[PDB]
């Protein structure tokens, strides 16, 4: 198209507090850009992936209900030959 850009990464799943029992829990990562992406980074704050997640693609699908363990930042940066662009949520844990 006649504009390029870096891929816009979004986080999309459960929109607002995360509840300890429910599976809707998961999250989906989203870059968008002229071109798809050439390369495609998923990483968190902790630098590791958590045991109750099941990570597919781009696409964070969680194992079941959210743990205290599934909290914290799920990121993903998206390459493209226009720029790396990163995207990032913050789950907390319903007390």
């Amino acid at each position: 198209l006649n504009v390029q850009y870096e891929p816009e990464v979004t986080i999309e799943g459960f929109d607002g507090n995360w509840y300890l029992q429910r599976t809707d829990v998961k999250l989906t990562c989203k870059a968008d850009a002229n071109p798809p992406a050439t390369e495609y980074h998923w990483t968190t704050l902790n630098g590791s992936l958590p045991k109750g997640v099941e990570a597919q693609n781009r696409t964070l699908f969680f194992r079941g209900p959210i743990t205290y363990s599934l909290a914290g930042t799920y990121i993903c940066e998206a390459t493209n030959p226009i720029g790396t662009r990163s995207g990032q949520v913050e789950v907390n844990i319903t007390h």
